[PDB]
């Protein structure tokens, strides 16, 4: 595969409802899409960065910059190229995992389309559909939360994840437990908002039987998570900290984690994500698929990834309409709490050009 | 892919020279080959069992029996089949890894041929050729060893591995070191022939600067290998003990291993072998590709596997003519101490039917 | 003595009731018997393999094959043989523990009959009878389970062991506890059906005061069992994982086990079983005797084994009639919840030839 | 067996040469023999106590007393008796292991004679002869030591063990090494004579390549031995400390021992000794057979014991004439450095009544 060039698009899509997290609130999703062009044809990738460096150090303008002036040129200068070779070709560049991952996705989609092979087949899928949960944001009042939660249970979502932060943890959890009972699969996610000094407050979650607490402490504090685990009954899950398969292995060896959230972009691609899955499986650590409010492109890849054998807890890969009135691909629709795994070549979906154009803010060709 | 049936062949091929190991001597290679037939076309697999249970519990008649009456029927009874799905379809059968691996290889070869994709591309190859060492057997006299070794260094093999056993360890190593010097990459392999009580004898290998000692103790004695490592300077490498990715992770956590030999058949296939590679990479453990004196079918798959990024020590995948005057495939030929990675669809090689018939002792169709 | 030869028999015996486990269901027991012939006399051994490799990698056709073409010829080729020497003579062959154990049993039985000595005396028995529990399979409905359990408590079995699997764990246990109370000795056995990810489901068994959970995870996952132990209150017992005395020592050192199930065939014979017992005793680990639905030959040997001092929990060595209408030997009959330890030479029992012939499906002689 | 009674004999036998140890010197062996009488017939046992409590707390008069007033009556009062049941029948009496062991030996010899079975068969012998070393005492001068050692090497003993103590360690070892070379198997035995404060002195034995140092510290100081092992290169072997299989397991778990000396009387019998062997084997710890200057009765039982599979270092079971001009049984005679394993029923030997009467100093019947 000689790479001819890449099209970078900025896209802006309105959200059905504001999504609030410990780091801020969003009414819109701003993202980067990549169209890799080969002599064979096209492949699509999606960057999971957001507008500013509030979740991790990467952000949309930074990703666009590093892709345009370093990563894409390094691939255009090479002669062969395969999805596997992207990693060594870009290894000299430190970090920028979300950007590398987006690029690897587009290359992989082009490569697999050319062999008429699905993402699911390449990654090692063993099922045709996957059970889906939903991530629910911080709200202004308890009764507004109970409404939203009740709504998603009614749609048939099999698990609820609540965003939490200081001032919004024990009360929402108690309320959800009182209203909906102890059989609902329930977990929480802090996005780094606590310190080890807040252990006694997080220990107040012990009686509610949560599946897990996701990333209570900061990204770099792996040892702190192992300390925290000695003080609370709720199992620790890491997200922000798991930047690679090596990072997962390290965290596991140190007793810092019992369940891992896998997000392809965060780890530098679908291929590294597979390795994270394999490392966790080998240590008996369950994994589940995270979501970065992707369009249908990323959603299609994630649903494929989530059909691997060690994904044994429900993921955040919700139906398109949880986030968007109008997706840019044919949308994902919940059915019996599950999403179906795509079947065509590559991602098994492509942007509907009319819908994509409506939401494109900017476009540039790199050749 | 619906699987139509499988052809089981017994094959017997003479060896250029007797090959002696701590468990016995062979002048011939007896093996099983599989031809998986689909509507799409064919795929080939090779079983790495030997005639009796002297290296592991599996052996040729046992593999033929379990394939024929359990493994193959379970795949024929399934609706849709993929290489990835072979594992869960056969999971209810305990052990029989070499047999399962052979069957998975044939299915994978058929699947990939149909997508016009190489084993190298599927596994994640990052190089076009690989450096090759050679495994050298136990001999009757030191001077006969020095001859053979000198011969293989002359052909351009980049590393020597010596089979060892009680009564044939320190002397052969000292002799090779006195005659060829300290810069030759040199290692040893015991195939389980020692006990922890022999530590003082194995410590006598400390001054010769060996890369490793492969499987000094029995397959089940992982804790003993960790104990042995506290007593000798030579790094421990495991082979027989590494039956899966989980087994590699367990050995590594216990300090029982510093370098891992990967053999696809021993671990239940090329897809598990890839997971062993990934688990070892994530812990910083170098791997290298083993050899089971395969025909060109297995040799092609191994050379592909050995081109993955964490294979950072030379493998035992020697040229065809190290073992055979006449291979059943287009032979592998050493060139600058390297073998080239195959490029066509699937294995990138197939049996030359006239050569295969000369060496086939038996044949049966399962349908 | 020189071994003259060995007779291999395939035997099929119907079960009184279907027996369901996490790995399948059986209405019949298919097994291998061995008759070792020496100048001194005959001895009997029993292989505990089943028809396919669903419990371990070994199975009946595989055991027959490896016995016939490797194990038995290696013993015929030797000069002098004792039960103890069987292990080194067969050491070059990797695995095949059940097959080796069957052959050792037959050689030992012949050796001990010639010295007019019981299995019990050879192994180090300290009691004349042993308390017996029962292993109860998975059923289609909770009320059918309660009926069967109630029946076995009525016969005087001192302990109940329930087979479990995903979808059949917390409910059957709760039901048995509700119907029969908290004083019944109760345990469960998964035969490898769970993963470490199922720890929260297995932790739901915490309030029911089980003695143990046997082999919740796969055979090779010893470190995982140590991890599981830190997450559940029910003590872990290993079965499939304990393939030798070295394996038991390793599991114990890693905190992966608190109680060990000993099955002689699984460990490569009665002599290795004794060593497992002794290693466990030295580390303070209780053991108990497992059952593989053996005929009266294996049952006799197991009852003997179970009379050793560190067998301090009731075993699965149930009475013959729990499994079989007609045993091929003098049957074992429960009495005050106990089975008596056999007293004659060797096993202390032998097949009744007419009963054995009714049930024999194939027979072959292997000699030098 | 109902036990009818036991005959206790005191015996005194002169030694060919004085035997000096860190705890004293002996020119004579004073011991207890037991003759257990059943309806079936007789069996013999031997107590390995010495005259005073200088090696352990047990001694001849103490053993005679405890046997006569506690142990033997407890067995006479029992209804059925087997060698295995001795242990539970005597369990209420604390300690007195050498005494219990002597009684168990006699009962076992009677039981096995009645079944026409050898000690070797009962214990699990896998060889017909065993290699033998010799234990050499402390001497007044270095040149006298070199003579005695040279003599025993000339007879074909395969290993030398030197008794040592403060003032007699480094010099004798150096001298033996300078005279006879580095290939002689050489070890030392301190019988508890050092403290952890003498570690720098014991570290001066590092360069002489000793197989082991036996019981450098006191019986109770198991943790101290583990400390000492961190400070010297010579492997630690325990003798006095290994009072049971449980003790061996404890010592091994604490890193206090690499090699174990088994003495049946010290551990409370041949049946516990077999358990010590099995425990050590399971942990990969080599064992070897000790000697307490027994008569041919004990010697016969020890040679049988030493033929078990994990006895992988030569024992102290020397030929009868190393200690005695005239043994009370048919004597053990070295042959190619080996002693042959007895073959008859029970011990395979019995006292020659005229020789026994010559050396009997006292006799009593307990009935
Ligand atoms: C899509 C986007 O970049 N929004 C916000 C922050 C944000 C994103 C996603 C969820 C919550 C807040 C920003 O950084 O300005
Ligand atoms: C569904 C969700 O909460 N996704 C992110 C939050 C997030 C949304 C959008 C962009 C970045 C982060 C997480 O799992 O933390
Ligand atoms: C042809 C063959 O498999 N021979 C040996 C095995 C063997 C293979 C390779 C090297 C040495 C021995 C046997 O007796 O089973
Ligand atoms: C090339 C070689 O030495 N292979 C095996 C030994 C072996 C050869 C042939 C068949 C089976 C095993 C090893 O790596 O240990
Ligand atoms: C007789 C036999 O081995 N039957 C089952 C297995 C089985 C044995 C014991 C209990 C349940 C199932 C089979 O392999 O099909
Ligand atoms: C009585 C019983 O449950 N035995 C086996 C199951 C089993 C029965 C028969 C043959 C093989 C396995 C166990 O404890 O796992
Ligand atoms: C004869 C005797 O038991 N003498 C010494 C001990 C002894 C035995 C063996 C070797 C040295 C001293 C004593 O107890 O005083
Ligand atoms: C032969 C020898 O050195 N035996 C004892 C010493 C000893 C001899 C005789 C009686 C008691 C102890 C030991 O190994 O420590
Ligand atoms: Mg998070
Ligand atoms: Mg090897
Ligand atoms: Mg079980
Ligand atoms: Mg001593």
């Amino acid at each position: 595969m000689k790479l001819s060039g890449v099209e970078l698009r900025r896209v802006q899509m309105p959200l059905v409802a504001p999504f609030r997290t410990s780091f801020g609130t969003a009414s819109v999703r701003e993202l980067l899409l990549l169209r890799a062009v080969t002599p064979a044809g096209e492949g699509w990738g999606e960057c999971v960065t957001i507008a500013g460096p509030l979740y991790s150090s990467e952000y949309n303008d930074g990703a666009e910059h590093v892709l345009r002036h370093y990563l894409i040129p390094a691939l255009l200068a090479a002669e062969d190229i395969t999805a596997a070779k992207v990693t060594p070709l870009l290894a000299k560049f430190k970090g920028h995992r979300m950007a590398k991952g987006a690029l690897e996705m587009a290359v992989l989609d082009a490569e697999l389309r050319a062999h008429e092979r699905s993402f699911a087949a390449e990654l090692g899928s063993v099922r045709d559909s996957v059970p889906c949960g939903v991530s629910v944001g911080i709200m202004d009042t308890i009764p507004q939360l109970l409404d939203v939660v009740g709504g998603y249970l009614d749609e048939g979502y099999v698990r609820i994840k609540l965003k939490i932060e200081p001032g919004w943890d024990v009360e929402p959890v108690r309320a959800v437990r009182e209203r909906f009972g102890d059989d609902v699969l329930l977990q929480v996610d802090a996005n780094t908002a606590y310190t080890l000094g807040d252990a006694p407050q997080l220990a107040r979650l012990d009686p509610f039987g949560l599946l897990l607490i996701e990333q209570p402490l900061e990204e770099e504090d792996v040892l702190g998570h192992a300390e925290l685990a000695r003080r609370i009954q709720t199992p620790i899950c890491l997200d922000e900290s798991i930047v690679s398969a090596r990072a997962a292995a390290d965290a596991i060896k140190l007793g810092a984690v019992q369940i891992v959230n896998i997000k392809p972009g965060r780890v530098g691609g679908y291929l590294e994500a597979r390795r994270v899955h394999d490392v966790c499986a080998a240590h008996g650590i369950p994994v589940w698929c995270g979501d970065m409010i992707e369009t249908g492109l990323g959603r299609a890849a994630n649903v494929a990834l989530a059909s691997l054998p060690n994904f044994t807890l429900p993921g955040d890969t919700s139906a398109s309409d949880r986030y968007y009135k109008t997706d840019i691909t044919e949308p994902f629709v919940l059915s019996g709490g599950h999403l179906p795994v795509p079947t065509g070549p590559g991602l098994g979906v492509a942007p509907i050009p009319e819908l994509l154009d409506e939401v494109t803010t900017a476009k540039v060709w790199i050749g």
